[PDB]
């Protein structure tokens, strides 16, 4: 497959190789704050990242992934809408060419500068590959980024990007603490959806935090110096690596907060 974010291979083309692109539970979506319902049934959300073990950072030609050791329950997400234990496998971002675009989810049609996805898999399915084949296989914690003050807990990520400029490059990335990327409040919206890139599998419980984090203009500018291309290929800046909002269809978005 040769999917990407350009005119010729972007989101509007994905459905040809991945017909589930036009499915019933695709992500991202617009979160209409005046339609989303407070759900008193939601249990408290539990982000347990104390023992997280980051390993490596990889430019895969679509984004960069910070990868974690998920061979044990070291960094897990529980509670909220979730039954059981979901293990952190990786995080990555989607961002824009300009500060007015970049997020995948939107809030009352507002686009943020970027969006962080912390990807977790349900440990009752044993491995990530099995989990993506299940409707409750993954839990993705989504966090919006706006441009303002610098995020100190992001700077270690920003400073390694020079070493993974092009597709296929990776770097050792140990001892990174993903707690430094969270906002103060864990208030969230939740709905059932999908992976936001091919293969677009409808296996995700989305948990989208209400409170954005602030990052500096200089931090997001460094994301925009990454490349989609491989080393020694013509430069194509890694920007606007976001899928637009998809039809909500039969779904309800629930709020954790009044
Ligand atoms: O960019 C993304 N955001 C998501 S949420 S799923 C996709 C990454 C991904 C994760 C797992 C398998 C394939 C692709
Ligand atoms: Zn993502």
């Amino acid at each position: 497959h040769h999917w990407g974010y350009g005119k010729h291979n972007g989101p509007e083309h994905w459905h040809k190789d991945f017909p589930i692109a036009k499915g019933e539970r695709q992500s991202p979506v617009d979160i209409d704050t005046h339609t989303a319902k407070y759900d008193p049934s939601l249990k408290p959300l539990s982000v347990s990242y104390d023992q997280a073990t980051s390993l490596r950072i990889l430019n895969n030609g679509h984004a960069f992934n910070v990868e974690f050791d998920d061979s044990q329950d070291k960094a897990v997400l529980k509670g909220g809408p979730l039954d059981g234990t979901y293990r952190l496998i990786q995080f990555h971002f989607h961002w824009g060419s300009l500060d007015g675009q970049g997020s995948e989810h939107t809030v009352d049609k507002k686009k943020y500068a970027a969006e962080l996805h912390l990807v977790h898999w349900n440990t009752k399915y044993g491995d990530f590959g099995k989990a993506v084949q299940q409707p409750d296989g993954l839990a993705v914690l989504g966090i919006f980024l706006k441009v303002g003050s610098a995020k100190p807990g992001l700077q270690k990520v920003v400073d390694v990007l020079d070493s993974i400029k092009t597709k296929g490059k990776s770097a050792d990335f140990t001892n990174f603490d993903p707690r430094g990327l969270l906002p103060e409040s864990l208030d969230y919206w939740t709905y059932p959806g999908s992976l936001t890139t091919p293969p677009l599998l409808e296996c995700v419980t989305w948990i989208v935090l209400k409170e954005p984090i602030s990052v500096s203009s200089e931090q997001v500018l460094k994301f925009r110096k990454l490349n989609f291309n491989g080393e020694g290929e013509p430069e194509e800046l890694m920007v606007d690596n976001w899928r637009p909002a998809q039809p909500l269809k039969n779904r309800q978005i629930k709020a954790s907060f009044k």
